[PDB]
C-alpha cells in the first residue's frame, strides 16, 4: 500500500481544532494545495484524521459497512446523552434495526396530517411573537423555536405533549448538548475517565424515560381505535422477535429531536436570509409565484411534491453553508481511495463544507443560486449519501419547506445589516453568526 | 424550573479559557447581550458555568451555606499547596472552624504594633533600595517586595523569621504557584491522576512544617510571658475541644501568606500608579494632605479611622481592576437566581470585573474616580460578599494603605510612560503589566 | 539556594505552547528581558521549565550525566516509535551502552564508500526528476527524498533495500511522527493511559522487525566474506558479554532514520535556499571555487577534509535556522547555575534558537553570514555540547555536503519569490515552510 501524504505533526495541543473552529475551509483547501493532493492525512492529539477531500471519490468514503468504516467510535461524546446499547452504542446488528426502525418511523408514507400540524404551530408563533404589522426579532433564535414546536406536533401526541412540552424539550436537549467535548473524539483516552457531567445527564434521561413510561401505562389503561413516534418504536420488532426496551426506544427519541434541532434551525434560517436579501429578489419573486399558486392550508402534496423550486433554494443553502462541516468514521479494517491505502485506527472523514466549495463541483461557489447543478455527479453531500445517508433528510425538508411557505406568504422580512451573516464556525453544528441574524418582519396586507 | 439560557457549545478544547486570558470583560459582554440575559450559562471543557452577571441579584450567589454552594470542589486544584484536610479541603465543619480560626486572627483587635512594624520595614526597604536622589524601578516588584517583608513584620515572630525570612517565604510561595494548573477547574477528571509536581509540593510544605516543629519546641522549651500567627493558631480550640493539628497550622499559614502575595501587591500598585498619574494630580493633592495632617510614626487609629480618602483611592483601584476576575463555587443543590434555577453540577460564577464595569453600578466604568460611589446596592464585590466575604480583607487594607501613606510622604513619583498600564488577563491573579511598570522615584525634600 | 526567577503561571491550559509554536525566539527574549535574567522558569501544564538562556553558561547545562539530568522523562512520547527498553527507554548503563554502539557505527572511521553511494544517487535522482533544461520543484520535499534515499544507500545492504526500499521507510517514519503529541512532554499523566495509536505504532514496528529477522536468517545460510548498519549492530557486545536483540537493534535503526529525516533534510535545504539567494551570489562563487577543485567522482577525504568553506555554510545555516529549538532534560538531583539552583523534577533547557540570536554572540544574528566566527565561545550549540553531543553529527555533515557539492556542480537553482522562506515554527523539527520552498532549477552546460 501506498498511505496518504500527511501534514508534519504541530507541537499545541490539538491546536488544528483552532484553525477548524475559525477558517476549516482555508485550513483544508492549504492541506489540500501543500500536499497536492485531495487525498491527505493531518495528526489531531496523535490521532491519524485521512479527509477525502475529491468529489469523484466520495463512493469509497461513503460506500462501505459500518463493520468496516465504523460510527461508533467517534461518537463515543454521545453515549452519556442517548444511553448505553443506543444507536451508535449498540452491537452492529442492533444498531441498524434500531437506526432503521427510527428510519421507518419517519418515511414519507407516515407524514398524514404533518403540514397541517406544522402550518398550526407556526400560525401559533407567528400570533404570538410576530403581533404587530412590523417588528424587530432574531430569525435564528425564532426558526429554532419553531423547528422545535413543530416536531413536537408532528411527533408526539396531544397526552406526551402535555407532560413534556417543546419548551421543556428544548431545554433538556440544550442542557445536554451543553455537557459535551466535541474535541474529545480526538481524545478518547478522556471518555474512559469518570466525568461528572456525563452522570448527570444520564439522570436527566432517565428523568425523561420515566415521563414516557407513565405516558404508556395511561395510554395502556385507556385504550380501543399510539401511532405517535413514541408508540411507532414501541411496536418495533427485532429479527429475532423481541422489542426494543423503552430505555432503547427513548435514546431514539432524544437522538432524532436532538439531530433536527440545530440542524433544520439553520437550514431554515439560511434559507429565509437569502430570500430576504434584496439582491436575491428576482428568487424571492420565483418564490412567492409558486407560494401563490396554492390556498392557505397546504398539504403534503403541495410541499413535498408541488414546491420544486423552494427545493432549489433550501438545497442550495445546504450547499454554501452545509451545517455539518464534516462525516467522520473509524477505519475498522483498510480501505482503498484511488491510489492510496488508509490504514485500519485512522478516522477517515469527508467534508461536505470542503466539498461544496470545490470549484469543478460548484463554480463560484461563495454565490447562492438556487438554479445552479452540480457540475461533479455525488459533490453534494448536505445530508450525507449511500446507504448510511440522513434518515431524518425527508422530515427535516418537509418542516423547512413548510414553514418557508407559511412565513413568506404572510410577512415580508427585511436584513437589518447589509450583508448575509457570516457563518460561526466555532459550534458543533455550523449556522449563521447569532447578533447577525436581527430582522424586521412585516405584516402582509391580508 | 426554567434553565439559565446557554451559549452554544464550541469545538476547540477549553476554548473559552483563551478568550476569558486575553479579553474576560468584552467576552463576558457578549455572552450577555447576545443572549439577553444577566443570568447565563457557557460549557467549558464538558462543565456547564453560569454567571450571575445581574448586580442586582449578589444576594442569591452570595448568601447560600458552603454545605450548598461549596468552594470545596472548584479548589481542588489548591490541595497539594495547602494540603489535605485544610480549608477547602477538610469536611465542612472542620473547614468552617478553620477558616474562622484564621479570621479571628487577622480581625483589627489583633493588629497592635502592626503599623509600625509595617512603616519600620518600608523604610528598610526604601533606604535599601531607593537610595538616591532619585532613580529607575519596578514598581509591581518592588510593591510584592514590600507586600512580603510588611506581612512577614507583622504576622510572625523574630525566632520564626531568623529561621525562614520574607525571600525564602517568596520563594516557597513562588514555587507553589508554578506548580498549579489553574484550567484543571474545568478539568476534574485531571486532578484525579499522579501529577509529578503534586508530590514535590507536599515535600515543600513538609519541609515548612519541620521548620515550625523546631520553632515551637524551641519556645517551649525557653517560656515566662506565641502571639504571633503561628502562637494564635495553635492556641486555636474546636467546638469538640481539640486543637488544630501542626499539619492543619502549616497549611493555613500557606493559605494566608499564599492568598495576601499578589492581591495586596496588586492593589498597592494600582493605587500607585493612579495617584502619580498626572490627569490624577487633583486626587494625589488631597492624598497629601490627609497624609500631612500626621506625623511621621502613624498607628493604627491614623491609617485604619482617619484615612477615608486614602481608602477611597484603594477601593475605586479595586473596583477599577479587581485582582480576581471571579469567585466562584459548585452547585450541591439546586438554586434560584431571578426567574431561573441553576442546577445542581453546575459552577456557579459571579465576577467582580464584570459586575464593576457595570454602566448602571459604576457610571464610566473606564474612570478612575475615588469620588464615585456604586449606584448599585452591593455591586462592588471586590472582597466578596455576605457570609464567605474575604477575611483578610482588613489586614489587606492596613498594609496597603500604610505603605500608600510611607511611600508618598518621602518620595515623589512617576510613571514613565504616557498611559496607565494596561491590565494583564492572562496570570491567575490580575494586576498590571509587569514591563509597563517601570516608575521613576524622587527622594522629596526633607 | 537560591531558585531562578519564575514568570508567573497563566490561566490557558498549555497556553505557552501555542506561543513556541508561533513566535518561540520573542516568547523567550521576553521571558529573559521582564525577569531580567538569562535563567528563568517558567510553568507549562503545571510542570516547571527552567531555560538556561545565558550562552556563558553552557557548560553547567550540558556536562552532568544522564543519571543526574536525564533524557528519559522527557522523551517519553518515543517509547511506542523506538521500543520498550531502546534507547532513553532502557536503563542507564544500557542506554549508554545502545547509543554508544549506534555512535560507532556512525564514526568517519566506517564511511567507506559513503560518498560514492550518496552520490550516486543524487544523481539516480536528478536524472529521474530534474531531466529537462529547466523547471520548477519543491526543494524541501526534493531534499528530503534525497536525504532518505542516500541515507538508505549507506546503511543498508542491497539485500534489505530490496525488502525495504527507501520510499517505504520514509512511509513507515511518517506514520510514527503522526502518531505522536509533542505537548505531552508536559503531559506525564497522558502518556500512563492507553493510546491506541500506541498500540497501532507498536505492530509497524514489530512488522519492521519481522522483516529484519527474515534478512539475518537468509544472510545467516549464504555466506563466506553483514558489514551495513543492521549488521554492524548485530556484533556489538555488551559490558557484560551479551549481544543487543533485534528487538534492540531494531529500535536502535527506527531512531537513527528518525533523528536525520527532518534535521539533516532542513539543513540541506537551507543551505541551498541562502546560496541560491542573489544577494548571497559572493558566497555561491566562493563555493563553486571550492567545488571545481575537485573531480566529477568525490570522496571522503575533498567533502569532509578539503571543503572548509561549505562546511562554513552549513553550519551558519544551522546557527540562523537550528532545527531543534530547545535540548531538554529532567533534573534528577538538584544543580547549580550561576548563583541560582535548579530543583529536582524541573525540566532545565537549553535553546539553540535563542542561543543562536543572542547578540553578543553572533552579532546581527538575522544576517546569514559564513564567514561569521561566535563571539562566545561555546555559543554554537545546532548539535548540543558536551559528552551527550549529536553522535549523528559528522554523518549529517557528509550527507548534507555531499549534495550540497553534487547539486550545485550540475545545476543553477532560482528560489521563485523575493525573500528566504520563514521558518515554520509549528512543527516539531523546525524548518523552512513548505509552500515557500518553490525553486527553479537550470541543468548546467555540461
Ligand atoms: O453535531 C454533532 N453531532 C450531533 C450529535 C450526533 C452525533 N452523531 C449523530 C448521529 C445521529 C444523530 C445525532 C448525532 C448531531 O446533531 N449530529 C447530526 C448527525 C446527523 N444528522 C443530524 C445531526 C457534531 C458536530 C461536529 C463535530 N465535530 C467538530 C469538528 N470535528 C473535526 C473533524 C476534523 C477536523 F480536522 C477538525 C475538527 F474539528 C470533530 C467533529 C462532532 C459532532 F459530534
Ligand atoms: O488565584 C486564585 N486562587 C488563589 C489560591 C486560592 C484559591 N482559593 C482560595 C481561598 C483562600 C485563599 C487562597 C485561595 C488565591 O490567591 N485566591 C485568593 C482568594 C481569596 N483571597 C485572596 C486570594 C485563582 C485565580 C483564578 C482562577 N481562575 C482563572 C479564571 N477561571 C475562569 C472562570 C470562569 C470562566 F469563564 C473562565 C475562567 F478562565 C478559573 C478560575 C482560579 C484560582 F484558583
Ligand atoms: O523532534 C523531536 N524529537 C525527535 C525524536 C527524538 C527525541 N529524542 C531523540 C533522541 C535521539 C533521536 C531521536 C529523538 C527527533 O528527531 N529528535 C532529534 C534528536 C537528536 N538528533 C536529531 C533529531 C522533538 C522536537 C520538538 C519537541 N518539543 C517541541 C518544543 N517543546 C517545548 C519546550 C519548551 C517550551 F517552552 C515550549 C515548547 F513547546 C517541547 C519539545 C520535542 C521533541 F521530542
Ligand atoms: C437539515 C437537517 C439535517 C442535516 C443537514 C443532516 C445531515 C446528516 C448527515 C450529513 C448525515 C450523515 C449521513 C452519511 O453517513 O452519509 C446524517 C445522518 C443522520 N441523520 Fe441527519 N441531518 C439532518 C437532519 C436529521 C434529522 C431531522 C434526523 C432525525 C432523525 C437526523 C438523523 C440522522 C441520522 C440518524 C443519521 C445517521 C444515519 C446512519 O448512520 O445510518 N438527521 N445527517
Ligand atoms: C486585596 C487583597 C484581597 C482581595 C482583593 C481578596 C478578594 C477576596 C475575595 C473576592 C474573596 C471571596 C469572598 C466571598 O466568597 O464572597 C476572598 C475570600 C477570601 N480571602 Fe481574600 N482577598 C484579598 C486578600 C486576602 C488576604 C490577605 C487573605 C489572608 C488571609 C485572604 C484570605 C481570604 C480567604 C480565606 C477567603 C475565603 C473566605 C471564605 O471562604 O469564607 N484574602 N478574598
Ligand atoms: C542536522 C542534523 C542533526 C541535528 C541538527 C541534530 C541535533 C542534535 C542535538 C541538538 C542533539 C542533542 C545533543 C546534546 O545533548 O548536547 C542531538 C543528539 C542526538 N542526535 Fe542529533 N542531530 C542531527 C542529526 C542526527 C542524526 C543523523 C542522528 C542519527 C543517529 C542523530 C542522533 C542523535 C542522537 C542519538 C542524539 C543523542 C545523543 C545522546 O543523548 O547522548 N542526530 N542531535
Amino acid at each position: 500500500g501506498k498511505l496518504p501524504p500527511v501534514y508534519p505533526v504541530t507541537v499545541p495541543f490539538l491546536g488544528h481544532i483552532v484553525q477548524f473552529g475559525k477558517n476549516p475551509l482555508e485550513f483544508m483547501q492549504r492541506c489540500k494545495r501543500d500536499l497536492k493532493s485531495g487525498v491527505f492525512t493531518i495528526s489531531i492529539g496523535g490521532q491519524r484524521v485521512t479527509i477525502v477531500g475529491d468529489p469523484h471519490e466520495h463512493s469509497r468514503f461513503f460506500s462501505p459497512r459500518n463493520e468496516i468504516l465504523s460510527p461508533r467510535e467517534v461518537y463515543t461524546i454521545m453515549t452519556p446523552v442517548f444511553g448505553e446499547g443506543v444507536a451508535y452504542a449498540a452491537p452492529y446488528p442492533r444498531m441498524r434495526e434500531q437506526l432503521n426502525f427510527l428510519a421507518e418511523e419517519l418515511t414519507i408514507a407516515k407524514f398524514q396530517n404533518f403540514v397541517p400540524a406544522i402550518q398550526h404551530e407556526v400560525r401559533k408563533f407567528m400570533a404570538e411573537n410576530w403581533k404587530e404589522d412590523e417588528g424587530v426579532i432574531n430569525l435564528l433564535e425564532d426558526c429554532g423555536a419553531m423547528i422545535i414546536n413543530t416536531a413536537c406536533q408532528c411527533l408526539f401526541g396531544e397526552d406526551l405533549r402535555k407532560r413534556l412540552n417543546a419548551r421543556h424539550f428544548a431545554q433538556l436537549l440544550s442542557k445536554m448538548e451543553s455537557s459535551l467535548i466535541p474535541a474529545a473524539v480526538f481524545m478518547p483516552w478522556l471518555l474512559r475517565l469518570p466525568l461528572p457531567q456525563s452522570a448527570r445527564c444520564r439522570e436527566a434521561r432517565a428523568e425523561l424515560q420515566k415521563i414516557l413510561g407513565e405516558i404508556i401505562v395511561a395510554r395502556e389503561k385507556e385504550e380501543a381505535s399510539t401511532s405517535d413516534l413514541l408508540g411507532g418504536l414501541l411496536k418495533a420488532v427485532y429479527r429475532d422477535g423481541t422489542r426494543m426496551s423503552l430505555h432503547e426506544v427513548c435514546g431514539m427519541i432524544v437522538a432524532a429531536m436532538f439531530a433536527g434541532q440545530h440542524t433544520s434551525t439553520i437550514t431554515t434560517s439560511w434559507s429565509m436570509l437569502h430570500l430576504m436579501h434584496p439582491k436575491n429578489k428576482k428568487w424571492l419573486d420565483k418564490l412567492h409565484k409558486e407560494i401563490d399558486e396554492f390556498p392557505a392550508q397546504l398539504n403534503y402534496d403541495n410541499v413535498m411534491d408541488e414546491m420544486p423550486f423552494a427545493e432549489r433554494c433550501v438545497r442550495e443553502s445546504i450547499r454554501r453553508d452545509p451545517p455539518l462541516l464534516m462525516v467522520m468514521r473509524m477505519v475498522k479494517a483498510e480501505v482503498k481511495v484511488g491510489s492510496y491505502v488508509v490504514p485500519k485506527g485512522d478516522i477517515i472523514a469527508c467534508s461536505p463544507l470542503l466539498s461544496h466549495h470545490d470549484e469543478e463541483a460548484f463554480p463560484n461557489p461563495r454565490l447562492w443560486d438556487p438554479e445552479r447543478d452540480e457540475k461533479v455527479d455525488g459533490a453534494f453531500i448536505g445530508f450525507g449519501a449511500g446507504v448510511h445517508k440522513c434518515i431524518g433528510q425527508k422530515f427535516a425538508l418537509l418542516q423547512v419547506k413548510t414553514i418557508l411557505a407559511t412565513a413568506f406568504r404572510e410577512y415580508d422580512f427585511q436584513l437589518l445589516r447589509d450583508e448575509v451573516p457570516d457563518p460561526d464556525y466555532h459550534t458543533m453544528v455550523v449556522g449563521p453568526t447569532l447578533n447577525q441574524c436581527l430582522v424586521k418582519y412585516t405584516r402582509k396586507k391580508k
